[PDB]
DNA sequence: TAGC
């Protein structure tokens, strides 16, 4: 049965990305066409990551997100018997080379810090740094270290407030917000 | 994934 927001998700974001999100969504055993509204949030979520690690000198982010799963932990250990840090205990989305440090990037429609706690709280992995974005032009990272220049981020805001906008428009921002 |  074809829905409206899988059309959207689907001239939305660019192909790369669709083909990035179907595939993870299948890895766990689940289908783009009938969890429509976690396919749009699992390709907000990839494009949010790769436009964060874009935002850096050259060499600063290793990127995890995207990866196949396998791949995705066999950088992380690398990662952690090169640097010594910690292996975290969820896949994080980027490393960070200059900061030494994994990232965890979240978008959320909710406040940012109930999304924040909630992900600060599932941690274990206490030297991951958090850096939440909302869909209203917010964020919250740890230490109040927020990584990027001012500009990087703000890009990340308007991309997300446009998609936002693009669903209100379309009347699926109602059940996307609420899912 | 992220909203319950
Ligand atoms: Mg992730
Ligand atoms: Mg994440």
């Amino acid at each position: 049965r074809g829905s409206h927001m899988e059309d959207f998700v689907r001239q939305c974001f660019n192909p790369m990305i669709v083909e990035l999100a179907e595939k993870a969504m299948k890895e766990y055993g689940e289908d783009p066409k009938i969890e429509t509204n976690k396919f749009a949030a699992i390709c907000t979520h990839l494009e949010v990551c790769f436009m964060y690690s874009d935002g850096g000198s050259k060499h600063r982010f290793e990127i995890i997100e995207g990866r196949d799963r396998i791949m995705a932990w066999t950088v992380v250990n690398s990662i952690c018997n090169t640097t010594g840090v910690e292996k975290p205990k969820f896949l994080p989305d980027l490393y960070d080379y200059k900061e030494n440090r994994f990232i965890e990037i979240g978008v959320t429609r909710r406040e940012v810090h109930i999304y924040y706690l909630e992900k600060a709280n599932k941690i274990k992995s206490e030297k991951t740094h958090i850096h939440i974005f909302s869909f209203t032009g917010e964020e919250m990272a740890t230490k109040a270290d927020y990584t990027l220049d001012e500009e990087s981020r703000a890009r990340i805001k308007t991309r997300l407030f446009t998609i936002r906008q693009e669903m209100a428009s379309r009347s699926l921002w109602d059940s996307f917000r609420q899912s």
